[PDB]
């Protein structure tokens, strides 16, 4: 054994090692215990970044301890390979999107390898391979057929300059992002999974994730935004009736989760679209104007609760079908149509969006909620204005006194008698748009014949096949641009007919991807039925948290569009569910003969102030935020891992904080990590050099010394810390911190005696084995030296509960005959005769 610690001459050799014995290769082995461990798969960027060293250490840590209990683990790995990316590095490079990525797919592989991590790459996917796309293909095809999947007119933001549809997110001003050109709001044939056939379902089954965060269920429970309300119809006053046709011309229809407060609204409200205010902007060019302004709008969702909101009134009324009270009708821009009726009422007392509205334009407000003997403002908000679980009706004729859900049913009683309203369920989630207008992404299995219509590629004929040698070049997608590849004959008829040349929403390979896994070179279908019986769901799924909403519900969807094919035979994808935070890093810029500011990167800055590292002008250290390419501060893994090893960037990842907390880069710790393994690497050469390897401590350990029996106890109590750590905690730093504890216990312990040796053997092969799942290399080499076992079938170190039972303190005590440190206890109910009796003399 070396004397120092040199992680270049030990970390490949520990890898060839385990992949000689081929212990991350796993079967369905109907004999050992499964764990599919699961972290969520990278884009082939080009290169890894430190969000996935810690994403993916965090997974290696859970499936090498599990592994060591004895469990058969599956921790796959592959990639997330079709979208923008490489479309747009296509464009810059002159290259094709499928070269360069798989170029990145081989060079990331080569960096997660050398990081050690226990992945069985025998089971590796990449998506945009045919053999793997088909069978998206051939589900959408099965679920087309069924009308889960369906074609529709849809609105686009189109980029005229730019030749492509952005999204929402890409619109700033009414302007695409790169090209600063108007968007043009099209209409255009689209694809959507009728996800709100499955709303009920995606909603209720939350309950069942016991394991999962309660924040990212209730992420999902407001997204779907399920609600109970009431159909409630006002009758359009016979003054208003211009312009209007057929119902509309009868009533307004909407829809409220409030009914118990009808007797409070004072103004209702129609989207831009409705048909009231196309009637009323008949002849008002200001209502135009606000119309034309709300349809040019392109407000992301995530964005629109913070939207302004604003009204137009358009003269026109309606009536109250409770009251008989006439309520003018007004054009609001947060009233969207399509979604429900496309009107609202309108309550400033108790709904708080209401009520802002209300003081803007001076509406009125009418209490109708009571809640104790609370004094209501009409100018002032207060929070339980909104409150439906200790309110009582006022201000409401025949329904003063009830609580809100008798007069809930007693409103719908009323409304039904007289024909004007129902109660009524609504969902807040849209189905699914699937229609991309890019190249690099999976061909939608639709021809269009104009005798046969839209016709699904029989099971046969798939994969549709991307045509890998393209070279996007920015005036518009490239598939409509190559009739070699849209030009075909009909499926069904033999004539004349057209490929579909949209490719699919990216979200939907990795809707799947975790049942690929089981069965990757299955070419009979999605998931070989064999291998979904014996693996199941997953297990432990570890990933960031900008994917709690879209990415988890779709994988949700498609395990239950997948149980109801026959495929599997799970409910939920995803047992437990960890959400690990982000990593950031300190900015650094000069300023700019334009007023501005250059951001410079960490690695060409030294500090002391700091300045350049080849040059020695100085920089301006600014603030700390999540690595990205915006203000240069991103730090590169390959160089960490060239410097220190693999043992040391996964130690300061797992070190630094909670899997949850936000990482901080810290030069300092990094230091830190690598001199701690130097320093685990030293104790057991000393260890060894001092006599050699000797049988661990075990058994009974009466007749150990005070000082040997402290340490097992601390021995003990360390690996019950760390197993509860590693597996109820979820908390890798905390048990980093416990094995530093018991290696200083040990430090300052006498182990030279026989039995001292027998109990460092027994820290030592225990120390290794609970830091094996943080930093394998190390601990490989160093249990290698202790012990001539294979590590994994020793397993994870047991704890004994002798060590943790500290030894009695027995006496008898006696004041006149009649029955320091026993004399203080013993005066907690003076002679002291040593051990068995204490006499106080009374
Ligand atoms: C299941 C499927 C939908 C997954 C999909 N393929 C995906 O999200 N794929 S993915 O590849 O994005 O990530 C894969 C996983 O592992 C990394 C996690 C990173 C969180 C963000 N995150 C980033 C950082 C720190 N950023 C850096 O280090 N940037 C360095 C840099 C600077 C300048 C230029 C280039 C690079 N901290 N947290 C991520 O949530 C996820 O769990
Ligand atoms: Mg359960
Ligand atoms: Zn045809």
């Amino acid at each position: 054994m070396q004397e120092h610690y040199q992680p270049a001459a030990i970390e490949p050799a520990a890898q060839k090692k385990w992949d000689d014995a081929r212990i991350s290769n796993v079967s369905e082995d109907a004999s050992k215990p499964k764990y599919y461990c699961l972290s969520m798969f990278p884009y082939p960027s080009g290169k890894l970044h430190m969000g996935h060293v810690r994403n993916y250490t965090i997974g290696d840590v859970l499936s090498r301890f599990k592994l060591l209990n004895g469990f058969n683990v599956m921790q796959p790995m592959g990639w997330d390979a079709f979208g923008m990316p490489a479309e747009n590095a296509a464009m810059k490079n002159n290259v094709a999107p499928a070269a360069w990525t798989y170029d990145n797919i081989e060079y990331m592989k080569t960096q997660l390898k050398s990081l050690g991590f226990a992945v069985d790459w025998e089971r590796e996917v990449a998506t945009c391979k045919p053999e793997y796309y088909r069978w998206e293909q051939w589900l959408f095809t099965k679920l087309f057929e069924k009308g889960i999947v369906y074609r529709k007119n849809g609105t686009v933001n189109w980029d005229p300059v730019d030749q492509t549809v952005l999204a929402n997110e890409q619109v700033i001003d009414g302007r695409g992002w790169r090209s600063g050109a108007l968007i043009e709001k099209r209409e255009i044939p689209m694809y959507y999974f009728k996800i709100t056939d499955y709303a009920e379902e995606l909603l209720n089954d939350l309950d069942k994730l016991e394991h999962w965060p309660e924040q990212v269920k209730t992420m999902q429970r407001n997204w779907i935004g399920k609600s109970r309300g009431m159909t409630v119809r006002f009758a359009v006053s016979d003054d208003s009736k211009q312009g209007l046709e057929g119902d509309y011309a009868k009533f307004l229809q909407v829809y409220t989760t409030r009914p118990d407060t009808l007797m409070g609204a004072t103004y209702v409200a129609v989207a831009a679209e409705h048909p009231l205010a196309t009637a009323a902007a008949a002849d008002k060019p200001e209502l135009q104007a606000f119309i034309a302004e709300c349809k040019a709008g392109s407000v992301a969702e995530a964005d629109m609760a913070t939207m302004e909101k604003k009204g137009v009134p358009t003269g026109r009324y309606v009536v109250n079908p409770l009251n008989g009270d006439k309520l003018e009708v007004w054009i609001a821009n947060y009233v969207l149509w399509g979604y429900g009726d496309g009107a609202v009422m309108a309550v400033p007392a108790h709904d708080e969006r209401d009520f802002e509205f209300a003081a803007k334009y001076n509406l009125p407000k009418k209490q109708v909620i009571a809640v104790g003997d609370n004094a209501f403002d009409a100018n002032r908000w207060q929070e339980w204005y909104g409150d439906k679980e200790n309110g009582v009706l006022v201000n409401s004729g025949d329904l003063d006194g009830l609580d809100f859900q008798t007069a809930f049913d007693a409103v719908a009683a009323k409304l039904q008698s007289q024909g004007a309203g129902e109660p009524k369920t609504q969902y807040r989630l849209r189905d699914w748009g699937i229609s991309r207008q890019r190249y690099w992404g999976c061909p939608i299995p639709i021809v269009h014949c104009e005798k046969c219509g839209n016709v699904p590629v029989p099971a046969d004929q798939l994969p549709v096949v991307l045509p890998e040698n393209v070279v996007p070049d920015g005036m518009g997608s490239p598939l409509a641009k190559m009739p070699e590849f849209y030009e075909t004959s009909c499926p069904c008829c033999g004539g004349a007919a057209k490929r579909e040349t949209d490719t699919m929403d990216t979200f939907i390979e990795s809707s799947w991807y975790f049942f690929r896994y089981m069965s990757p070179k299955f070419s009979d279908g999605m998931v070989s039925a064999e291998s979904a019986k014996y693996w199941g769901a997953v297990d432990q799924y570890i990933g960031g948290i900008e994917h709690a909403i879209l990415h988890l519900l779709y994988a949700r969807f498609f395990t239950k569009l997948m149980r109801d094919e026959g495929l599997v035979n799970v409910d939920e994808p995803f047992e437990r569910l960890l959400t690990q935070g982000m990593v950031v890093c300190e900015t650094y810029y000069r300023e700019n003969d334009k007023g501005g500011k250059d951001w410079i990167n960490p690695a060409d800055v030294e500090l002391t102030s700091a300045v350049l590292k080849a040059d020695g002008l100085p920089v301006v250290i600014s603030g700390t935020e999540k690595m990205s390419k915006s203000k240069n501060n991103g730090v590169d893994p390959q160089e960490l891992i060239n410097a220190y090893g693999a043992d040391t960037a996964r130690l300061f990842m797992m070190f630094a904080a909670p899997p949850e907390q936000s990482l901080e880069w810290s030069d300092s710790g990094v230091e830190g990590a690598h001199r701690f393994l130097r320093r685990l690497w030293r104790t057991v050469y000393e260890y060894l050099k001092q006599g050699g390897a000797v049988k661990a401590f075990a058994g009974n350990q009466d007749g150990l010394s005070k000082e040997l029996k402290d340490l097992r106890h601390k021995l003990h109590s360390t690996t019950a810390k760390v197993s509860d750590d590693y597996g109820r905690r979820q908390q890798f730093n905390t048990a980093i911190a416990a094995v530093m504890e018991l290696l200083n216990q040990y430090d300052k312990t006498d182990t030279g005696s026989e039995q001292g040796r027998a109990v460092a053997q027994e820290v030592l092969e225990a120390a290794v084995r609970l830091l094996w799942p943080i930093v394998p290399h190390i601990c490989e080499t160093l249990w290698s030296e202790l012990n001539g076992a294979k590590l994994w079938e020793a397993g994870w170190p047991t704890v004994d509960e002798a060590a943790l039972v500290k030894s009695e303190i027995e006496v008898m005590v006696q004041v006149n005959g009649k029955l320091a440190d026993l004399e203080a206890a013993a005066l907690a109910n003076i002679i002291v005769v040593p051990g068995r009796l204490v006499n106080i003399v009374v």
